């Protein structure tokens, strides 16, 4: 049975379009990304391009920025999916992202269909960067550790709200963190599903596609949610 109508609209396979515009100590840049989610097995694929050159910080660091909406939640937790109850109108997440001993980035999406096109529309601002720290300097590895975010309900915004460290591995050695600050707050009116505290459990690979010239990153992320 399900639990919200939004659910219906996730049984198959769901064409996704990114679009990033980014500003990280004055260094403008805009990123499109393309593909598709299948909430069935938890997966989303997306191929992510810069159009406006080489970019001022790691692929990396924007991995948790570019789909809540496609993690597989079981049939005994479904009550507790506010993404996909928000559709089709969607919702907006909003980030704080500080990194360990350098700057932060500011985030704010808009995440909602458009036609059967499921859009991430993303506005990024990044303040304090090092000139030759990890991000600027990208000394960053071009891959992605798996994460578990805890999710809580935000009563009073009708909405949910999330905050969780990320660990990036360091070319030669240690972990940079990344400390996110999430809110996510329906975009319509509609009655939406909030939840009981839960994790969602991230898996990513990051890869490139051989005939790509822009700079780019293929990204595979595989969520499922799970109780406590």
């Amino acid at each position: 049975h399900m639990v919200s109508k939004g659910e219906e609209l996730f049984t198959g396979v769901v064409p996704i379009l990114v679009e990033l515009d980014g500003d990280v100590n004055g260094h403008k840049f805009s990123v499109r990304g393309e593909g598709e989610g299948d909430a069935t097995n938890g997966k989303l694929t997306l191929k992510f391009i810069s159009t406006t050159g080489k970019l001022p910080v790691p692929w990396p660091t924007l991995v948790t920025t570019l789909l809540a909406v496609f993690a597989r939640y079981p049939d005994h937790m479904k009550q507790h999916d506010f993404f996909k109850s928000a559709m089709p109108e969607g919702y907006v997440q909003e980030r704080t992202i500080s990194f360990e001993d350098d700057g932060y980035y500011k985030t704010r999406a808009e995440v909602k269909f458009e036609g059967d096109t499921l859009v991430n529309r993303i506005v990024l601002k990044g303040i304090d960067f090092k000139e030759d720290g990890n991000i600027l300097g990208h000394k960053l590895e071009y891959n992605f550790n798996p994460h578990n975010v805890y999710i809580t309900a935000d009563k009073q915004k009708n909405g949910i709200k999330a905050n969780f460290k990320t660990r990036h591995n360091v070319e030669d050695g240690g972990v940079q963190l990344a400390d996110h600050y999430q809110q996510n707050t329906p975009i319509g009116d509609g009655p939406v599903l909030l939840p009981d505290n839960h994790y969602l459990s991230h898996q990513s690979v990051l890869s490139k596609d051989p005939n790509e010239k822009r700079d780019h990153m293929v990204l595979l992320e595989f969520v499922t949610a799970a109780g406590i």
